[PDB]
């Protein structure tokens, strides 16, 4: 596995949907950081 | 004025203040991005 795939996993794990994790990853132009502040900011986790 | 007009407008689409805030702070400011969190994730 790769780096990012391994970020995509935990945060899964963590109740985030695909579709949002995804979503995320595009608006912050795939910075990382950025994309788990939007998700726990504003992303509902089941 | 230009960056006030920004947040009345997004408030007239029915996003709160401080979800504003939050969704430019994230995008450190750039307003366009900002624009796209309130979209995708924000209650309006």
């Amino acid at each position: 596995g790769s780096q990012l795939s391994s970020e995509i996993e935990n945060l899964m794990s963590q109740g985030y949907s695909y579709q949002d994790i995804q979503k995320a990853l595009v608006i912050a132009q795939n910075n990382i950081e950025m994309a788990k502040n939007i998700l726990r900011e504003f992303a509902a986790a089941s």
